[PDB]
């Protein structure tokens, strides 16, 4: 049994982002992930957009976070962790004049969430045609904002992982969470994979294990919140022959739900998806299936007309974990116990956001915290 003062469970990104900013602080840290891996669920199938902010609700904590996600991520985490991003612009495209004023609305929302102007162009028919000449001829419109990044997220999350486990933070994998009690005491045990004895004693649980952080509380009784689950499908496709593109393409998010997109991969192949199902079982949340391509063929050629879906390479999905009471991240502590910090609902863009969400974690476990003096935060994920 370890007796620890933090116990992060789940390594999808915010429990790496996690683990790495509480390895800045005198503390006896442990992650655990009950995959042999790190990264393996949500925060492996997405599409790796650091989101600008011009889709999400300004009044939910989606769209503050965000702000502050990305700040972080282009001023501080990039300087300091090195692993696959590039930066690409954001192209959001009308097809009729339903969609057209679904646009000006759009950019309302991106001014609101503190986007300056000079990011953000509404473009004719024909400017969007000239700046990506592949796009679908029948759109009549399209708004543009700089400012966007693409970043492998599965290579992110382990850098921050590694760079953690560098500065001292334990990270226990195969170890799955299976019941947690709060002592007496104040702290709490912590079984792992049905073993009979505890495996953990400690101070603090920060909660970020996906689409498992409702049944994680509900086993600490500590609150009662429940998600639901939309699971997307995903094809990427190769040799696509003279077809370029200079933006992240999306359909109004709006109409057509959030991040439709085809997108040029940092690996030269181009994304096309998601499809969207709501309410699979949690188990069942990265399961692809032989219906979905249908619709991927639909969503993608409508965008992109010339792409050739045959010239598939893989087929994976995800799905978005949703608080079923307000459709928005749950970053706070539990309402029935102060010391088991919830960061859930994580859906999109839980990535964009995650510095921020994770940084706030940290401040939620109320401490007055010791900084390592010798702490730089730096690390270089070795990749070709
Ligand atoms: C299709 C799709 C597209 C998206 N696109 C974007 C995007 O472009 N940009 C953006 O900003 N956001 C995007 N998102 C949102 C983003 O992917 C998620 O917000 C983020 O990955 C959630 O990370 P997480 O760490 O909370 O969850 P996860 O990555 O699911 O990790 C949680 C971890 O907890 C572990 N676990 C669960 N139960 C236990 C247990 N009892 N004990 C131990 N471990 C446990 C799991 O194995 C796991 O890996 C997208 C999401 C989806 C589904
Ligand atoms: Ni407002």
């Amino acid at each position: 049994m370890e007796t620890r003062d933090v116990l992060i469970v789940g390594g999808g990104v915010i429990g790496c982002a996690t683990a790495y900013e509480l390895s800045q602080y005198k503390l006896k840290v442990t992650l655990v992930e009950k995959h042999h891996y790190l990264a393996q669920e949500t925060s492996h199938a997405n599409s790796g957009v650091i989101h600008t902010g011009i889709d999400p609700n300004p009044h939910k904590l989606t769209a503050k976070y965000n702000i502050l996600g990305k700040k972080l991520w282009l001023n501080t985490y990039f300087k300091r962790l090195g692993f696959p991003r590039q930066k690409i612009r954001t192209l959001i495209v009308a097809f009729n004049e339903m969609e057209r004023e679904q646009l000006e609305v759009l950019k309302q929302r991106g001014i609101a969430n503190q986007i300056n102007l000079e990011d953000i162009q509404m473009l004719s028919k024909e400017e969007t045609l000239k700046l990506e000449p592949y796009v679908n001829p029948e759109i009549v419109a399209g708004l543009k904002i700089e400012g966007s990044w693409a970043i492998d997220p599965v290579l992110a999350s382990k850098c921050l992982a590694l760079a953690a486990q560098q500065n001292k933070v334990q990270i226990c994998t195969n170890t799955e969470v299976t019941n947690i009690s709060k002592q007496v005491d104040g702290t709490y045990l912590v079984w792992t994979n049905n073993e009979t004895t505890p495996s953990f004693k400690v101070k603090k649980i920060i909660d970020a294990a996906g689409h498992y952080a409702d049944y994680l509380a509900h086993l600490a009784k500590a609150d009662d919140f429940e998600q639901t689950t939309r699971r997307g499908q995903y094809v990427v496709v190769t040799n696509q022959g003279e077809l370029h593109l200079n933006s992240m393409v999306f359909m109004v998010p709006t109409i057509h739900g959030k991040g439709v997109i085809v997108s040029p991969m940092l690996d030269g192949n181009f994304l096309v998806g998601p499809t969207a199902l709501d309410g699979v079982d949690k188990e069942a949340t990265r399961y692809i299936t032989k219906d979905a391509p249908c619709m991927l063929t639909k969503i993608g050629k409508h965008m992109v007309p010339s792409l050739n879906i045959n010239n598939a390479l893989i087929s994976f999905a995800g799905s978005r974990p949703i608080d079923k009471a307000t459709n928005d991240f749950i970053i706070r502590v539990a309402h029935n116990d102060p010391d088991f910090v919830i960061l859930g609902g994580m859906k999109s863009p839980g990535l964009t956001a995650a510095p921020a969400i994770v940084r706030e974690a940290v401040r939620l476990l109320n401490w007055k915290l010791t900084k390592k003096p010798n702490w730089n935060g730096k690390y270089n994920l070795p990749w070709i």
